[PDB]
């Protein structure tokens, strides 16, 4: 009827690579494949616009390192997108701080196997007070770093992986690219090619819950046009992340694993202009790192601006566009000027402007060492979890490309056994 | 975030008209005003996309009549709408059993009086077997009428107030007329006058709770992007249809009026060819009433034909959707030969194809001593929907349910 042999709930990177790998295996010739996702276009996370027309911009995930995601550098290469060359690798403008910040981490380097398990700002309050802990974690431009659950070791290592601000740690030699053409032009080819080897595509359906019944399980959907739907499949993989997994009948994360996971907000805002006012001060390609709002502001060449930001900061400016869209764009207007230290007056006012805020932009696994699998299963029930935050990359598309490999691997054992 | 004195949730055509007749009022100077809409766009039942660059196509409502609805004319001339006469008001291709329809619809209405409560299959299948009844009702494609909640006697009045069937009633002096460049027009004229006068929009957030607080209510809203919001106003107006309001946490339908709702689905499926070729058929501006499942095709001109079913063909209509775009397009056309009594072969494959699907497309009213807008009981929260009027399922219904309820809501200002 309306069933099918293999059933992927996610059509991010990570149930679209899913798909991808279990499409190849001839342990899969004849057996139907169906991919829902909630939305109406794949991507998940992942999600190219076109601004103004003139440029192509990133509202979700934007770039990556051939260091850090060899495996995402091998599909780029394997689907042919074309990369470029990310500019946002070193900060111009150093502030007293940030340049203390380089040599202030070094040295504490040792007293993380001592006490490296405190937060990052307990950790770093020890070198001098509270109060300079948090001009350098402040200068640091990601206040997730603020966090309580966020460890003093966990926090030596994301900033080691972001590019703006690699240059304190030892990992200042990482490469960076964007696409040219925008990831969306991944997700395409990827989805084109399990398309052509015939998965089906119900894309703006949502699942509501699960239950077995006996063979395979039995889905609960309801479409965005209200409509509700039902599907009988005989094997499940739910490429969702944590925060999706909770609101559903599947006991998660008990009976999934012992881990607790958390999320952030994430807040991206664009700018266009008519004339590209920031060459006069020598800005196309840079990134300032500021103690307003904007946090951290981009000067992409001559095409575009954004700023970026997470957890309050991130909330702070989806109130902001919530209290109508004038005051969010005088806001942008005025911190813009305290970071270029000049009055607003010779900052233009833009023609166009598209702004992004992500609910549960990065999600994280709250436990290290408790010995945390690439993909998931129901101790009970045998379905398969997979998510980028099941990994060592939780909150990178590399840990997408990885959990999807395991988690299509437990799959065919459920077949061959 | 902040609140507002005046507070409106829907931006149909119901909301957008009661914060018009609103800010028109001198007892509103000075109050703001704030509408919420879950959608991103306004519009509601209104939706008019521009499908392929060459043409204007309506996915919600599509036709008035000056006749049937003169406060809709009023508003279209007094945004400075142009219209254009809708062609689909007779059957040029009839088949054997419509033309005993005009001769056994007007004979079997003395029996009315006799036989008014009874649901309408009961009715037609008591003065004629019951297969040569189904075979009469359904030749006229909604398929509403067969329905138990829907009488014989409020079954007459859906006949004579839809076009391609009023000539089964005696009522061909009405005329029928479209937008040219669509309704979204009017949605926008109206919306634009509510901005120019100062009300503040927030589009894409949907109430999910309410809850009073003395002189005021506090209302709990999601934005679509998750985000959620917390919105205090003096005096608010739920302008959304009754299936919406029972979604909510405000004793509906019962601290509002004696009476239930019910709804049915509608569907339309658009099509759009490389070279018009139902033109080789004299079809062109005309409708074919039909017993497969398409049930009503309409060819405009020269430039798209669609489809357009209710209740369970509606219904079958999404389930063939939802098992894939390619299952459902070669259903279409299989229909579309038997419909025109030709082989597969020749109905050619379309380039672009849109469809909608109204879980709610129309509300009706179950009864009849009622007003046009609903009042709480206790808190004084006003609800106003086409499905309180005479005009249950008709745009003009949405513009008497906002008058009144404008009025309702002005003598709570006042005094
Ligand atoms: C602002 C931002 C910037 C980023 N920048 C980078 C970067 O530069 N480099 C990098 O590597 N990563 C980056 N990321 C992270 C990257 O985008 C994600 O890790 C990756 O896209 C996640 O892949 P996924 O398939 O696991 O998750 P998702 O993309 O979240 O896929 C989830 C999909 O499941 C669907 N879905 C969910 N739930 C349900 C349900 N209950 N029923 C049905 N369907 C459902 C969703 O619609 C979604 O399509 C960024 C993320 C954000 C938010
Ligand atoms: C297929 C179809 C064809 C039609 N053809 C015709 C025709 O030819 N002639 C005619 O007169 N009428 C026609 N109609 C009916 C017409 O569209 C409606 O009568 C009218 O548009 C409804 O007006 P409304 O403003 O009361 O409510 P709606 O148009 O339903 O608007 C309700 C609004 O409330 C919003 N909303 C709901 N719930 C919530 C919440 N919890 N929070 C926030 N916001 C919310 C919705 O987004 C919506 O914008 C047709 C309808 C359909 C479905
Ligand atoms: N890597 C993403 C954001 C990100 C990934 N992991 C984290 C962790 C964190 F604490 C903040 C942001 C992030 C980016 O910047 O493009
Ligand atoms: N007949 C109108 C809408 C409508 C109003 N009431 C009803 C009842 C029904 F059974 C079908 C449609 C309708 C149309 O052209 O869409
Ligand atoms: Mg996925
Ligand atoms: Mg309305």
């Amino acid at each position: 009827k309306h069933s099918s042999d293999i059933c992927i709930v996610g059509a991010g990177i990570s149930g679209l690579t899913c798909a991808s790998h279990l499409l190849d295996s001839p342990a899969c010739r004849g057996l139907s494949l169906r991919i829902f996702d909630m939305q109406q276009e794949a991507g998940g996370r992942i999600r190219s616009k076109m601004l103004d027309g003139k440029a192509s911009i990133e509202l979700g995930a934007g770039r990556y390192s051939p260091q850090l995601h060899p495996h995402f550098q091998s599909a780029m290469q394997h689907y042919s997108q074309k990369s470029e060359v990310y500019p946002f690798t070193q900060l111009k403008f150093k502030s007293h701080v940030q340049q203390k910040l380089k040599r202030a981490m070094n040295e504490l380097s040792p007293r993380l196997k001592e006490h490296g398990k405190e937060s990052f700002l307990q950790f770093v309050s020890r070198y001098q007070g509270h109060d300079s802990a948090v001009g350098m974690i402040r200068s640091m431009g990601y206040d997730a770093l603020f966090l309580p659950d966020i460890s003093a070791e966990m926090a030596y290592d994301i900033v080691g992986k972001h590019p703006e601000i690699q240059s304190v740690t030892d990992n200042d030699a990482n490469q960076w690219f964007a696409a040219e053409t925008g990831f969306a032009g991944l997700i395409q080819g990827i989805k084109a090619k399990v398309k052509a080897a015939g998965a089906r595509f119900s894309l703006g359906y949502r699942l509501l819950s699960v239950r077995t019944d006996g063979d395979g399980y039995l889905l609960q959907l309801a479409g965005d046009d209200g409509w509700k739907l039902e599907h009988r499949t005989r094997h499940l993989i739910l490429a969702i992340p944590p925060s999706a997994m909770a609101g559903l009948n599947v006991d998660f994360p008990e009976a999934w694993s012992g881990a607790r996971y958390g999320s952030l907000p994430l807040f991206k805002g664009f700018l266009t202009y008519g004339e590209p006012w920031w060459l006069d001060y020598k800005l196309d390609d840079q990134v300032l790192i500021v103690d307003n709002p904007l946090r951290k502001i981009y000067f992409k060449g001559d095409k575009y601006l954004f700023f970026y930001t997470d957890s309050e900061m991130a909330n702070y400016w989806r109130g902001c566009v919530a209290e109508g869209e004038d005051g969010y764009l005088e806001q942008i207007r005025t911190h813009l000027a305290s970071a270029l230290g000049i009055v607003r007056e010779r900052i233009p006012q833009p023609l166009a402007h598209v702004h992004k805020y992500w609910a549960h932009g990065v999600e994280f696994c709250r436990d290290s060492d408790i010995d945390h699998p690439s993909a998931l299963s129901h101790r009970d029930s045998g379905i398969i979890a997979c998510s980028d935050a099941y990994t060592e990359h939780c909150g990178w598309m590399e840990g997408g490309l990885l959990s999807a490999r395991e988690a299509s691997r437990l799959l065919l054992q459920r077949i061959a056994a």
